[PDB]
């Protein structure tokens, strides 16, 4: 009895409602334990119409809600357990933007098992992650959920996303099915606002925006979910082209199944498409399986096929995939497969899984600016540690953070004192609040999420930190956004550190000791005037339960940083949209050359951004040789070998991110500057040197042409290689095909 | 007739001679008095020039054209192209400032005017209208166009043309127009000039195209490339734009296609190839003259010994050329615009800059007038402060490189005439444009430049201050530079420079009502200004007569009449905001601010400061209820919406009666509104009139997914107001007829 033989059987007994009822994804209201069956969700379940449910929290009560479907439905088909397990379960590692900047696709795919691990024993076989939308937008909230600005790393990371939740077997008690989103295009909203517009062609969708659920998808993930916008003027929910064509192309077959976005059906009626039947219709045809929480599926698609709207084959195919996902998961052979008390109690939020998540964040840190050997600091003498985000343990989980035990995360005074012990004294103080307006620290705190409010004029308060600082022979400014600054429906038109920061910030300068500046946030932010003005800057996003340890190591250099930008920080927010693999113009200025007229340039600010992507410093140095190549003269399918000596020229052991670019020079149409082909994390004890090799064929030349053909084309080619997008070692090349 | 006489000139012609029709080289420095032996000549003698542009003067002009007509094998007379931008010696407001009149009329006279003088100095080819739709106020560009609406955009594009080109090209008094910038243009990417440029091919049609498709309805001569790429195809190089698009129906276009400057060798730059490869591409493109970079001149010839081009490709084009110069009417008179004493008589005439000045006053947008400001009463004292207080050669704005900068009148000149005797003017430089020199600097680039005060901002802060408790009013003359927008004028930062917003701060401080004369060449971020200033009236950049008729508007001489033809964000984090756009799956309510899992920021509203067609008066309209002929519409049936209008104010004035309709439901998702009418009405104090708007499913139509340019039976609300903002509104049902589906 193979799977396809038993669905068959299966749905041969389903009545149509039942079928239907696969395709309903309800929230659920709340459960009262120890009375699951007499829930307000129980009716719908015995009814047979729920085909899953999401963001119910703990095996007890999951298991409950499961026996009503088991026990007391009729044809007693159980339910999918869904959750956002983002960057953790219970332990909570940096937010993925964060995570993105390690560049060490072994710690990404190992924070996904842990959390796998924690949330399949937890009852969840299900989760609405990777977040692979590829954005050049640092306004956009959800930029921190994603990898950044580039297509290359971005599918990188989906691959060891997919394949840490997933393992190699669906049916495997510790591993849960992955869920890519948001297909698609999610990641280019109008001027950063949530929701907004999306409009582009469709040679830069196969570009520069597909790339990374396209590697979802070849890499097994078990479902797909929808994005909220529109793409050519059609919701993506209700977008055949892009649910069917695209999606489900021929060959290279997505086999799973796509659930909706939040009532993103729903939301079409909103959008202008019609009413909630036709809408409905709409997703269905598209290619859409299963309807979260709007109830549009559920309540309007019996209607439409009676009236030869929809057809039947459309109700069984979403189905079908329903009851696929869930065989898979070993859910017919056990519906219980993903719940036991005991993994619960002991695999979950462990001792061992909170020292993975510290190393893991240490690596996730980029340093900015180490002006002076700041960094890292001596573990002697009196250190000042100032700002909003010096002591609060809620925040620094960052947010899409649900299940994380918040309240048991390390401040970083915590990890500080801890860290010093009796080696050095550490002083705290508030200086200042997250930002002046109240109602703005308000909704930027939502969810639990806040902070302590001090109530006096700001310039007492900044006298305070002021005088402490004056006491101690450093300064660390723990400054930037809040945890709920960033996430969904939290876009910024602004893309600094708050005012009231800066001006704090100002006057621990003033004091003449040296400042530190430990900077938290879900994004890229706009930082001239700190680059110019402070020694160090240390970027630790948000690092999740064990913030305050990991910080600590990087601080006093028991972790040497490593970290690169996944994307772009530009000078301000006008600059915007700004981002490495762009097009060179017919007007290019220059390197080096800033203002010049008839140029494509500003009048008021270079085009350089501050940090380019890829970039990243670290406490030691690293010195590339010259970039040695196999051949520039190459013809059809050859391996071109291009090697590179590295060299740790400086005080520090240290690991350094060493990335391959190539630029196609001339092309059937325009093409980028350059684009990341190759990446390799590599650690180098002090003074030692060691042979980088990179191996090139024709596929990392392909793209796709102006007919959106995916080919490559002869010419010359840049081999770039280097530690960032901008300082590069670089040779010329010719490829030839051949008859 | 003329295609037998083309014909058989094409006969005589050698390859090198047709190949040469296509060359618009540079010049380079022409001596009056040995033009025959200059640069230029040579080559002219030889026949490898079409045309030239931006040489001024008919003196110069004509000895030129003599060359080619006395010296040249063929005798083939040239074009005389240059940028008449917004009039030729007399100035009128910059092409944005000239949108927001809403008068077509006007709009159409000042073209004329703009052709009856350019055509008296020899020149029979304008580079305008520019009609790049741009949602993006950080393009310095923004200023040439004429806003983010495709409607309004499309009917400024027709009046544009009709005022140069006149009844006949062959007219002394008419010129071709040239519209640009084929395409797509004002989409570069984060507003940075010549930058990449990308979107959907529905956008195209229904957001971008419509403005360069009413130039070509209208007749346009002419049609220049753009600098951007389109789907990674620079617009020079691209066959789809320039062939199928330009010149789909059996002969809509019909005229030609010239590159912007050296538009092909820049192709190298973007990516493409070589100059041959970029200039074959140009030519089988659909491009027909080379404007400076000499690809054509110099490649064509090879690449058609290649066979990378044919014969026909360089003769189509050869042919483009000369029927425009027959047209024209140089076939018949290579001199036909060199006449000495029209130049002397036709052009900078007192008529001439009255008409400007009049014009102008109709241009303003009055912003904010709390507690009756303005109109000032032109008794007491009355202090002008701020560096556009007193400067000339700035008031014609970008792109008026004919203009007579240095008889421009000054805002402090036309007050002072203005005042006379019965209140005194007080002066003062308040502060220089920025505390960066060196963006002063490039911002005053040439010839356009400030008087520069070296002294510390405060001492001259503290100058005017002292002034300004002189006064009963203060008028601060605050904003941009003319060269501050533009081409190649792109800022990051759209606010009024920091040193001018720190003196407007201490001018507020003095307890004395201030208002703000705002000089600029594009939208700004205003909310604090608006919070503070109880009087804001934007003067855009309005010309020679920008002082008197700024001074008219000051003394209620002329009722400000504008309104924004383009969006007014509070900060450039809101970029692109406008008003056209869709409804998104989650809107936020209005009124609403903030609601989380709404489209919305967590830091700023989702409202811009000011809408698209925003505009207030000296007076106050009043609209009662609109009235539809039906609800219930079946096929080609015409709607009569009509409103009643009210002057309820203390003055007359004019306001401008604004037509939206929204598309409740589409195969694709429709803009919350769009423009689809307009007219500008006069009324007296107190008087009352019926607007009356036809609309029938023409008004309907937009390009669908397919783009099937159709539309949809369904339920549609008709909106009419003085704004996108605030209007009267009632759904219909408008329902196909079986009867005629075809
Ligand atoms: O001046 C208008 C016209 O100038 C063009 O050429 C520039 C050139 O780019 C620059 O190198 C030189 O120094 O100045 C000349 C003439 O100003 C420019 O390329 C055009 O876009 C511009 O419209
Ligand atoms: O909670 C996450 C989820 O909430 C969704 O519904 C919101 C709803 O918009 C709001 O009115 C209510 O107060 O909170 C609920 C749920 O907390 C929201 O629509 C989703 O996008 C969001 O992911
Ligand atoms: O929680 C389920 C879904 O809720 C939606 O509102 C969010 O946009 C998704 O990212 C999330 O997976
Ligand atoms: O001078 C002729 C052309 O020059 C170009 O550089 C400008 O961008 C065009 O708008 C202008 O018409
Ligand atoms: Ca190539």
């Amino acid at each position: 009895m193979k799977m396809n033989q038993f669905i068959n059987a299966l749905m041969a007994k389903m009545t149509l409602d039942e079928k239907i009822g696969q395709l309903n994804l309800p929230g659920a209201g709340d459960i009262t334990t120890g009375q699951a069956s007499s829930s307000g969700i129980a009716q719908k379940i015995k009814e047979g119409k729920v085909g899953g449910l999401f963001n119910i929290k703990s095996v007890t009560k999951i298991k409950e809600v499961q026996r009503i479907a088991v026990e007391e439905s009729r044809l007693k088909i159980p339910l999918l357990f869904g959750m956002d397990v983002i960057h953790g379960y219970e332990t909570a590692f940096p937010i993925p933007l964060g995570l993105s900047c390690t560049w060490d696709m072994e710690l990404i795919e190992k924070s996904a098992r842990i959390a796998a691990i924690e949330a399949s024993a937890d009852g969840i076989c299900w989760t609405f992650s990777p977040m692979v939308d590829i954005s050049r937008d640092p306004r956009w909230g959800r930029v921190s959920e994603g990898s950044g600005e580039d297509p290359y790393l971005g599918a990188q990371i989906a691959k060891a996303m997919v394949k840490g939740y997933q393992g190699k077997d669906f049916s495997d008690n510790t591993s849960i099915m992955a869920c890519v989103k948001h297909f698609a295009l999610y990641g280019a909203g109008e001027a950063g606002r949530d929701y907004n517009t999306v409009d582009m062609s469709r040679v830069r969708m196969y570009n520069e925006y597909f790339p990374p659920y396209k590697a979802a998808v070849d890499a097994g993930v078990g479902s797909v979910m929808t994005s909220f916008n529109e793409i050519d003027g059609i919701p993506a929910t209700g977008n055949k082209w892009l649910m069917t064509d695209v999606l489900r192309k021929r060959i290279g077959a997505f086999k799973g199944f796509v659930v909706t976005n939040y009532t993103a059906i729903n939301e079409m009626i909103d959008h202008g498409m019609g009413d909630l039947q036709t809408v409905s219709a709409l997703a269905l045809r598209a290619g859409v399986d299963m309807d979260m929480v709007g109830e549009g599926f559920l309540t309007t698609l019996k209607k439409s096929l009676q009236e030869g709207k929809i057809t039947q084959a459309q109700i069984d195919a979403a189905c079908k995939r329903i009851l696929e996902a869930k065989y898979k998961l070993g859910l017919f052979s056990d519906p219980y497969k993903y719940c036991n008390e005991e993994r619960a109690r002991t695999q979950i939020f462990t001792p061992e899984h909170r020292k993975i998540a510290r190393e893991i964040a240490a690596q996730s840190f980029v340093l900015l600016k180490n002006d002076n050997n700041v960094l890292p600091l001596k573990k002697s003498g009196t250190i000042a540690l100032v700002g909003p985000l010096a002591d609060n343990r809620v925040n620094m989980p960052g947010t899409w953070s649900v299940a994380a035990k918040h309240a048991e995360s390390v401040s970083l005074l915590e990890g500080l004192k801890k860290a010093a012990g009796n080696d050095a004294r550490i002083l705290y103080a508030h200086g200042s609040n997250l930002d002046e307006d109240k109602s703005l620290i308000e909704r930027a705190t939502m969810f639990g999420k806040t902070l302590k409010y001090d109530p006096r004029p700001k310039d007492v308060v900044i006298k305070e930190a002021v005088d402490i600082a004056n006491q101690a022979d450093v300064i660390v400014a723990a400054l930037g956004e809040s945890a709920e600054m960033s996430g969904e429906a939290s876009s910024r038109s602004n893309i600094e550190i708050p005012a009231l920061q800066r001006e704090l910030l100002q006057a621990l300068l003033k004091t003449g000791k040296p400042v530190v500046l430990v900077l938290f946030t879900g994004r890229p932010l706009a930082l001239t005037w700190e680059h110019e003005n402070v020694p160090a800057i240390l970027n630790v996003w948000f690092a999740g339960t064990e913030a305050g340890d990991a910080i600590s190591d990087a601080l006093f250099g028991v972790v040497n940083p490593s970290g690169k930008l996944s994307a772009t920080f530009p000078r301000n927010v006008g600059q915007v949209p700004i981002y490495y693999n762009h097009k060179n113009t017919g007007r290019p200025l220059p390197e080096g050359q800033w203002f010049q007229k008839f140029r494509s340039n500003y009048l008021d600010v270079p085009n350089d951004p501050l940090y380019p992507f890829g970039y990243g410093l670290s406490f030691t140095k690293f010195t590339y040789g010259d970039l040695k190549l196999s051949s520039t003269n190459l013809k059809g399918n050859q391996t071109l070998t291009a090697s590179i000596e590295l060299t740790n020229s400086g005080d520090y052991d240290g690991a350094e991110v060493v990335q391959l670019y190539i630029r196609d020079l001339v092309g059937s149409t325009t093409r980028p500057v350059k684009e990341l082909k190759g990446f390799q994390k590599v650690f180098l004890k002090k003074g030692e040197t060691k042979t980088i090799t990179f191996k090139i064929t024709p596929e990392d030349l392909k793209f796709y042409n102006y007919d959106l053909k995916y080919d490559w084309e002869p010419g010359e080619f840049v081999i770039m290689v280097g530690g960032n997008s901008r300082d590069l070692k670089s040779q010329k090349i010719n490829w030839l095909k051949d008859p």
